[PDB]
Order: structure tokens, then sequence, then C-alpha cells
């Protein structure tokens, strides 16, 4: 497994539900750029990130996906640096628990991620694999199982409510 380096944390909520904490570890050794993009959105320094953020798109058996804060329907969203930045690691496998970029393309990095909940082998070798869930796991698997109407989006929207450095 690669080193840890950086603890960043998502609190959860489901419509006057909490859900509890999700711990994320990540890779700033073999992925410096990703993660800081990772981390500054999660603590909001710039004015913008993940806070009040909603999980648009939820696949059962396979990832939960977030990080639109502009469009919150999976177009849009935003890096520090800019619009997108370069694939850094590609070698990472996706395991379950992995922290990935989601992307149009090669070298098109945003803000929006998802967390695999299964193997996701076909995702391997196209997507940034940037951290783990260290703890929380639980929460992953209850954000999993809400009620998807249409298009894989949540009935009842699925908010990250706050988060931050731990």
């Amino acid at each position: 497994e690669p080193e840890v380096t950086a603890k960043v944390y998502f609190d959860v909520m489901i419509d006057s539900e909490p859900l509890g904490r999700i711990t994320i570890g990540l890779f700033g050794k073999d992925a410096p750029l990703t993660t800081e993009n990772f981390r500054q959105l999660c603590t909001g320094e710039h004015g913008f990130g993940y806070k009040d953020s909603i999980f648009h798109r939820v696949i059962q058996n396979f990832m939960i996906q977030g990080g639109d804060f502009t469009n919150f329907d999976g177009t849009g969203g935003k890096s520090i640096y800019g619009e997108k930045f370069a694939d850094e690691n590609l070698n990472v496998k996706h395991f379950v628990g992995a922290l990935s970029m989601a992307n149009a393309g090669p070298n098109t990095n945003g803000s929006q991620f998802f967390i695999t909940t299964a193997p996701t082998p076909w995702l391997d070798g196209r997507h940034v694999v940037f951290g783990k869930v260290l703890d929380g796991m639980d929460v992953v698997l209850r954000m999993e199982k809400t009620k998807t109407n249409s298009h894989d989006r949540p009935v009842k929207p699925v908010k990250i409510v706050a988060s931050g450095e731990l």
C-alpha cells in the first residue's frame, strides 16, 4: 500500500440523518499534486470546496461519486490549479475503499472523485488513485444502499455537511 501522508474527513448527512464521519488518508508521496488539490478542497482555503456538496451518483456494488460543487449534477467542478490538471500516477490499482479522480479523458482532473466499494479493474490505469478510506467504511456502505430514482441519482440528497483536515 502507498504511504498515508495526510488525513481529511467528511461528515455525511442524508435528510435529517447524521451518518457519521468518513476519515480519508492521502497518498501524498505518490500523488502530491492530486492530494494537495483534494486536501485544500476539503478545508476550503481558496473560498470553495467540498463542504455542502453532494454525492450526485451512487452505483451499488461499484462506487459513489461526488465533488461537483458548481453544478451538482456531475458536469462541473474545478481544481485549485485552475480548470484541469494532469494525470500523476497511473500505476496504482483500485481497491475496495480507494479514492480516485473522475475525468473526461487524459489530463482532465478537476474536483470530481469517487470512492470504490467493489473491485473496479476496468478503471485501472485510466484514473489516478490518491487515497483510501481509513475509517468510516460502514458510512460509505450505508450511503451505497440509498434509494436511486433515475440516472443513479439519490432521491434524497447525500450531503457533505462538513469537511477539513484531521
